[PDB]
Formats: C-alpha cells, structure tokens, sequence
C-alpha cells in the first residue's frame, strides 16, 4: 500500500549521459550506439540566442569543435548532422552501456521520467506528465539542456523527450529524439505562447481509483453521471473532455475496484463542484493528474 | 526554474539489488562487496509471522538454503549471520558493481530516495522523508522487503534504510543497514503504535524559500514573529518546535533570498492560521515537508 509519484529506475539512462561542449557552451548529450544526440542550440553564443540561423552557425563548425566527454573519457567525433532541433554527433565508439531502446513521440497527457543532468552528470530523477498544451512542469536550470525523458518496459528504454528550453513563464519545452518540438515552440530566446492548458481527466480518474485501492475512499458518493453531463462539468473546470476511449482505458481499474467509471466520474464531479473541504486524497489537497491508468496499475501491481 | 520531488539517480543502487529466497519466501537483498544484506524475516513462513523466534528459525537454515540470484546469475553463499533484524549472507564473489558506500543512520525529518524492488528487480524510485515518528509513507507491496533508501554525495551512496514492514495503518517501517529498526517497531505481524507524528517545520520553511526562489511569492507578508511566538503556533498545529539550529540550517536560503528566517516563520504562521484560501505553492495545496534545506539548495544549484 501507499502511492507515490514514482519515477523509472534511471540506471540504464545514466549510462548514456555525456557532456557536449561547442565553443563556450556546455550541455548534455545522450550517447546511444555510436551517436550522441544533443540540442542544436549547443552551437549558439549569447548574441545568437534571439534569432539563430542554425544552418549558418553549424556550417562554421567541424567535427573537432564538438567536445564530447563520457565521464572522464573523450569521444572522437567523426560526423555531425542536424535533424530538426537536434544534433547527431557520430562518434568512433559505440556506447558499451547502450540499453535496448526506442525513440517514441509521446501523446499529451502521457507521463515519463526525467533524468536531470548538468555537465553530463545525473543530478536527479522525477516523474512528470506531458501537459495537454505540450509543455512540461519540470525542474531544470541552465546547463540541464539535453537531459532526457523516458519510459521503461522491462529492458527497453523508450526515450520520448530531450530538454531544450525554459519559456519566460518558467515552464519547459523540448523535443522528441528526432528533434521535433512538442508544441508550437521554437528554439529561440523569445516569448512564446503555450496554449491554454487543461487538467488530464483520465489521469485524475486513474488516481481516484489508486486512492480507493489504497484506502482513501471518503470522496465516493451515492451518485452517478453520464459522459455528457460529466463533460459539461469538465468544460466549466478546464478538464479534458472524457471519451469512451478514456473509459475503456480505465476498464482494468474499474474491474479491480468494482466502481463503474461513470460512478467515479460522479465522485470527480462532486469534488470539482465542492472542492476537498480541507481534506486530502493520497497526501494531496488537489486533484492529481500526473498518473496515467497504466501508471496506477503498474504501481499497484509491482511491475519491474 | 521549477521545483520537483526529485530522487537521486538510482543507477549505483540498481547494480546492488539481488533476489534472496529462503524456503518459500522471496524478497530483495543488497549486495555490497562479498555480503548480501536482507531482512531477517526472509526465514519466516506464514505461521511464524505472528511471534517468530528468529534465533531458532535461523538455526534450521544452512548456507545452501539461502538462494541469492543477481539478475540471472547465482551467488554461492559461504556464510550467514543475523545482526539485529538483518541477515548478512557472505558470498564468494564481491559485487563488481559495488559503488563507494557508507551505512548511515538518518535522523527523523531527513529525506532519502527509495528504490522499490520486487524479486531483485528495480521497479521505481521516489523521494520521501523519515517522519518524526520514524515511519515512512512509501509505496511498497508484498515482495518489496529489502528495498533500500539512500542518499548520494558525488560518488558515495549512503544507505540509510532497508524496508521491512507495512503496519496495519498502511505506513512503512524498516531498519538502518545494521538491522536496527527506526522507531519502536518489531518485525512481528502485530498492531504496533507509531507515535504521534508532526510536520517537519524546518522542511516546510525550506520549501517556502524554494517557492520564493521559483516565483511563488503570494504568501510573503508584512509580518515578522519570534521563535517563541512561532512555536506557540507550531504547537497548536502539530508542527515540530523550531530551534536556533533549524534557523542556522536555513541561513543559506535566508541569505540567497534576503528573507529573514523569522519573517518566513511569520508567513508560515499566517498560512497555518488562515490556510491557502484555495491557492497553491509550487503546485501543492498543502504545506510540503519532504524537502530539507539541503535538498532545496541542491536542487536550486544543480549539484550532480
Ligand atoms: C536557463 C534555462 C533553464 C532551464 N532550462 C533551460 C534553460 C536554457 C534555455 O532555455 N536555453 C535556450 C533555449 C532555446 C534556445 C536557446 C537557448 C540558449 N541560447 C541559445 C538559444
Ligand atoms: C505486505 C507488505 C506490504 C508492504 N511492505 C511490506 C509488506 C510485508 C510485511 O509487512 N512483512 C513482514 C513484516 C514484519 C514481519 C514479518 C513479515 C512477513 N512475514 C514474516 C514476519
């Protein structure tokens, strides 16, 4: 029992972190096989930041300008290419610690672990969700760029995020491992609107099921609702509309607890309309949306 | 910017996890050098649980009865001994992945990361605090016993906790790595009173400083207080009394922000007396006490 905001064990990812320096800029790279992936803004100086012409800046660089260091050893760079907002530095040595891996583009509302790094060294690990507006609320300081987000399925690490930028609002933006930004963001030092965010309804319901499984049941009520009625409430409270696909994904948790999804929706409806009245659920005084239904089942079943 | 409940990178600890089986019981062990540490209750059956005579149960066991498996390879057990509530299984092979390590007994109110494991395999990592009453609010299922808590200082892992038990209340109890329980707990299947818990005042103030550093400042007020006046409020709200040692530990955060510790105490006093009024601080609707002043500085400075 107990329910925590659990991250994946970061070991397989720690073995891939390297430091990449170009000119006077240092950030993190991800070394998989004989390629090191890092944000392309490593080639920028301070004057470039506002409106960089990455193609021109990269043309002034040669393989020997990209200093890649894996802990204490130096990697020899034999190729460089830009793919969207990432640089791919071909090195002459395959990473001996390369785990089984995939590059994936996650959907908004999905969760992943971040291994925050500075100078190629891991500092900490935390779990977060990709917001519906494609930002993440991380913990990143200057030098953390190139830190990655990932999920693990037994022995396979699916890398889904590489950190690039902190928006003026203090929220974070980045790319998939092919260098495509999540959201409308560009790698420029400029104010950039992040869309209106919403609460991930299916995740809140998953977390309410986790609460019931772990003994927090005070919020269960005598009511039910419909998808239409619940969605009128979700609209008013800036929650994502619930669909039958979301109900279907909540099926295993509904079966385990015996609480029909629409009955849990009626509990969530009452919590939205009345608040918590100074009470808590799983140690939180707000409705938590950073656990997917898959996360709840995994944590509640002890998947390793 | 941003502030997260960050765990240490778990890689150095993942390399030490093994599975220990004795009879029909399987749990986790920690393999450091040529010794495997695990909870002594691995030698119990279901009838033993209520009042085990561990000395007698251990006498019926021989080295070959303790099956230790590190991933896919079997370790040869050449010695066994019980030290308090832990068993130490001497093996013929030193763990090649043994990091630099220490065994430490942490103080209540201090924080650490837990690498939850099942069958010797890591499932997830999370950060928590040792409560003032010596329990931890973890996320542990049957089979997680032997999972450990730790802190990391550059390359040295200080192991501070080994998981043993879930109390009937759903909170967790365990030992230091010498097998001494934190708190009054015994490794028996019985109802055991956990003392009255309190909120870790110095940690809440550290987290309020983290909030100010990261932009959440609405709670700052025009007031100040004294240690005596603040402690009358801490008493009423079940908070640990603040001492000059706690004020001194908050010195670096007070210096960085320019907010005197007693002025932050007056902000905390107003939050205790009036609540949050439906507002949030660092994404929380309650006063968070699982970050020490050291954690706040480490996260805010990017220590790797
Ligand atoms: C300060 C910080 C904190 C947390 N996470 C990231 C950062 C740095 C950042 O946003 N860098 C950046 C992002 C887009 C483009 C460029 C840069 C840097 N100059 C080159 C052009
Ligand atoms: C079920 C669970 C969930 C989370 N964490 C731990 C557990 C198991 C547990 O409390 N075991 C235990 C703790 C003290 C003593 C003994 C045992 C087992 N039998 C032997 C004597």
């Amino acid at each position: 029992s107990g329910f925590r905001k659990m991250a994946f064990p970061s070991g397989k990812v720690e073995g891939c972190m390297v430091q990449v320096t170009c000119g006077t800029t240092t950030l993190n790279g991800l070394w998989l096989d004989d390629v090191v992936y890092c944000p392309r803004h490593v080639i920028c100086t301070s004057e470039d930041m506002l409106n960089p012409n990455y193609e021109d800046l990269l043309i002034r660089k040669s393989n020997h300008n990209f200093l890649v260091q894996a802990g204490n050893v130096q990697l020899r760079v034999i190729g460089h290419s830009m793919q969207n907002c990432v640089l791919k530095l071909k090195v002459d040595t395959a990473n001996p610690k390369t785990p089984k891996y995939k590059f994936v583009r996650i959907q908004p509302g999905q969760t992943f672990s971040v291994l925050a790094c500075y100078n190629g060294s891991p500092s900490g690990v935390y779990q977060c969700a990709m917001r519906p507006n494609f930002t993440i609320k991380g913990s990143f300081l200057n030098g953390s760029c190139g830190s990655v987000g990932f999920n693990i399925d037994y022995d396979c690490v699916s890398f889904c995020y590489m950190h690039h930028m902190e928006l003026p609002t203090g929220v974070h933006a980045g790319t998939d491992l092919e260098g495509n930004f999540y959201g409308p963001f560009v790698d420029r030092q400029t104010a950039q609107a992040a869309g209106t965010d919403t609460t991930i309804t299916v995740n809140v319901l998953a977390w309410l099921y986790a609460a019931v499984i772990n003994g927090d049941r005070w919020f269960l009520n005598r009511f039910t609702t419909t998808l239409n009625d619940f969605n009128l409430v979700a609209m008013k409270y800036n929650y994502e509309p619930l669909t039958q696909d979301h109900v279907d994904i909540l099926g295993p948790l509904s079966a385990q607890t015996g609480i029909a999804v629409l009955d849990m929706c009626a509990s969530l409806k009452e919590l939205l309309q009345n608040g918590m009245n100074g009470r808590t659920i799983l140690g939180s005084a707000l409705l938590e949306d950073e656990f997917t239904p898959f996360d709840v089942v995994r944590q509640c079943s002890g998947v390793t």
